[PDB]
């Protein structure tokens, strides 16, 4: 049987790795995109917000459990919960206990993702505002070592959860240096199964995110995942796995998918415009995707354009079809050497 | 190869028939259901009213034609489109030239539907509204009936469309027995392919069309296909079967997909009720199809509940699905003698 948990790098190229994790339920290639379950990917998110409000945490694991109620028996990540109440709920209120919201703490964080019987357990943090003085960042970051450390002792104190899912901790400290070196420190101290890097994708432009993965990274764990949260573009991840990312999950798949925009080689398109309209190429001239292999652009543009359901499955199914073509060529070209010059070979198409 | 057209019957029950068109693009079996081919089947259904408007059918076959357009090789049925315009249009201007929206004429109906390319092909007919005097239902059946006869000549003009598709008359009347024999004499002596009974599905009710049915069905030609417009219910194309019926379409399965309600053998169900948040059975237990193969209706309700769009994709090929389940049993015990029993039993379990 597979380890509880195995990170094992086969290749590098600067700071790119490519590898797999090992867990009960299933493989990961990394670096791995994540997509939303509620729609190959070797693991799919949970939506620990929506989950815990309907059925409820409770009536998830009445019905067995997330992999039984979606149908999918290869691992499940979900979030924590906290950063989903602070951007779409109201009338918050926070504590050192945890947020309040119409009780979250990291103790009950923790119990609701194993009822959920989630694979990859994100501790309970604050996704700090940006953006956000030196002081406000440091004593968010504080509380979330603090939440990080009450996250890791809830964990252990399930031994279901403790036996077969693993625990990600949340590096948090805004864009600066010093405040995500602690962050690190507090969390390499504690110790978890992988790091993410927190408080980002806030609206900080890719620019300032390259520049805090530049100093960050390298500040966890060379020897476990890392996790970039909420991102994000195809840019966006190809400059992220040369910064030491090897995780990703972005809401611009789906959301993309549902609105008209198609990700493809030569940058995204919005199948809406008229240019389409007469346009019998697939979405994507080298896309493997079902919907390049028997739609056009012309058609799938006249499905969205009349409101029809079918047009945004189709959409969807190639943004997401896309991502892992992406992923894929990643861990190829990394595994090969070359991912420096498939880089910049990228670049230059996706932005022509 | 297979022939321009060619009606067969291979066994009958009562006034039930079961058989096969076969046509150069594919085999119809009969009693059949038609979806709409924007989402097995051995037919589709072609919008000719919103295609027309979008993208044209000029464009449309600039484009290659609708099988083309929508990747499908096999038999497409279009409507003629004046019973949409008469529907859905505004400022409607009708004449003895055709209608006048914001000139649908027989001629132009032939010619559109030529070039979207489809197999099957309608002539350009009144649907008579419901409820209708003797007097308005007679001279709207007077009117279809010389234009069947122009949309017969404009079809035998056109030497692709004489060869490779079929035409179908369409019988009007409304719910009077001697204009019914009128429109169904008239039709027989310009000679089709198939003969429609047009005018139903238009707010009569279950009794009446079934009575409409009755004396309706036998004054066409036994030895042509008989297709029913509109229709129906799964309990309506059961006893429309009963009654000589070969081809149904209608618009339940599809808008029933995107509004919460399931067909199954024990009725409908609408998903979004609460009685489904934990009732962790498929669609339907006996359905063959894969939603019923991986989900439970819990997750279902869960994904409609949550406006996720892979919801209403898992709904409407389940009812799609359904519905062929529906025709394949009709066509089973037809052929093996013993649908009058089926009927019994559809209808025992499906209105308990
Ligand atoms: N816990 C947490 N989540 C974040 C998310 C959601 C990722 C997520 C994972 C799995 C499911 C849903 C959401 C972010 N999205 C954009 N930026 C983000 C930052 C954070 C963050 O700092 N902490
Ligand atoms: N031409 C015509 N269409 C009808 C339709 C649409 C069937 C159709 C077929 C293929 C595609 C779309 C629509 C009816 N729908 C309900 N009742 C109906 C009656 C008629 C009728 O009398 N004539
Ligand atoms: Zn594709
Ligand atoms: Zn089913």
């Amino acid at each position: 049987d597979r380890p509880r948990f195995s990170f094992s790098i086969a290749a590098r190229e600067g700071k790119a790795r490519t590898g797999t994790i090992e867990m009960k339920r299933g493989v990961i290639r990394t670096p791995a995109f994540m997509p939303v379950g509620t729609a190959g990917a070797d693991i799919i998110l949970g939506n620990t917000y929506h989950l815990m409000l309907r059925p409820g945490a409770e009536r998830i694991a009445k019905l067995g459990g997330l992999h039984s109620f979606m149908g999918w028996d290869r691992p499940i990540l979900t979030d924590s919960g906290g950063y989903q109440v602070m951007s779409l709920s109201s009338l918050t209120k926070q504590s050192e206990e945890g947020v309040t919201f119409k009780m979250l703490s990291p103790e009950r964080s923790i119990e609701i993702q194993h009822l959920l019987g989630s694979d990859i357990v994100m501790a309970f943090d604050e996704c700090t505002p940006y953006p956000a003085t030196p002081s406000r960042a440091a004593s968010s970051m504080e509380r979330s070592m603090r939440w990080a450390k009450r996250s890791r002792d809830a964990f252990d104190s399930r031994k279901e959860q403790a036996e077969n899912a693993a625990l990600f901790g949340i590096q948090q400290g805004s864009v600066f240096e010093n405040l995500r070196q602690q962050s690190a420190d507090a969390l390499a101290e504690i110790g978890f199964d992988g790091y993410a890097v927190g408080g980002l994708a806030v609206g900080e432009g890719q620019d300032e995110m390259f520049r805090v993965l530049d100093f960050s990274v390298p500040m966890l764990p060379d020897d476990k995942p890392h996790y970039l949260m909420g991102v994000g573009k195809p840019d966006d991840i190809v400059g992220a796995v040369e910064r030491g990312i090897d995780m990703f999950d972005c809401v611009l798949p789906t959301r993309s998918g549902r609105n008209g925009q198609a990700f493809t080689w030569d940058g995204p398109i919005n199948i809406r415009n008229a240019r389409f309209s007469e346009d019998l190429k697939p979405l994507d001239s080298e896309c493997h995707c079902a919907v390049c292999q028997k739609w056009s652009r012309a058609y799938i543009h006249h499905l969205i354009r009349a409101g029809e359901i079918l047009g945004a499955m189709l959409m969807t199914e190639h943004n997401i079809a896309f991502y892992q073509q992406l992923m894929q060529k990643i861990r190829d070209s990394i595994s090969e050497g070359r991912f420096s010059q498939f880089a910049q070979d990228f670049r230059a198409r996706y932005f022509a």
